[PDB]
């Protein structure tokens, strides 16, 4: 079990991040892997990969997702200039994260279609401070806790439609929580 805090580990970057609330523990394994055990919880978000990500890699997950109540499972980072927080994301819990937000397309990857939205922040936590910010999300149809992400076929889709990144920052699988309980076991390469 760790700090809230980022680093390396095992060749991997590694973000965890809370609220403060409680209830979650975050631990880095061998290689590429995480595990997340969580209940009643604030907000979380945690998982491996890279510092900074790219616009064509090729993300390979695998392992078990367990949550009950607000939970997502994503290939998840930031850009910054413009500051974007995106989700690619494979497998939620209670909630899609896409619900009222206005559809801006569909791409199909890696056996999926995937529904394309964009949502704002409103002066949350960012990787700069305080901020208002755009959110990119692709929402994988067919769950999965395992797979491979060609984020090109996202991060293209996603510029074609208008919803431009800036320098890629972090870019990692991640389990994040909302207020919820659950246990995740994801390896990353
Ligand atoms: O000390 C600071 C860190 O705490 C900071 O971490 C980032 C803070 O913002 C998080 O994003 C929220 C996570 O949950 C959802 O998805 C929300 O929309 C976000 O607001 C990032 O996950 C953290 O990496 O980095 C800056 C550092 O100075």
């Amino acid at each position: 079990t760790i700090q809230p805090g980022t680093g390396y580990n095992n060749g991997y970057f590694y973000s965890y991040w809370n609220d403060g609330h409680g209830g979650v523990t975050y631990t880095n394994g061998p290689g590429g892997q995480f595990s997340v055990n969580w209940s009643n919880s604030g907000n979380f978000v945690g998982g491996k990969g890279w510092q900074p990500g790219t616009k064509n890699k090729v993300i390979n997950f695998s392992g078990s997702y367990n949550p009950n109540g607000n939970s997502y499972l994503s290939v998840y980072g930031w850009s910054r200039n413009p500051l974007i927080e995106y989700f690619i994301v494979e497998n939620f819990g209670t909630y899609n994260p896409s619900t009222g937000a206005t559809k801006l397309g569909e791409v199909t990857s890696d056996g999926s279609v995937y529904d394309i939205y964009r949502t704002q922040r409103v002066n949350q936590p960012s990787i700069i401070g305080t901020a208002t910010f755009y959110q990119y999300w692709s929402v994988r149809r067919n769950h999965r806790s395992s797979g491979s992400v060609n984020t090109a076929n996202h991060f293209n889709a996603w510029a074609q439609q208008g919803l431009t990144l800036g320098t890629m920052d972090y870019q990692i699988v991640a389990v994040e929580g909302y207020f919820s309980s659950g246990s995740a076991s994801i390896t990353v390469s």
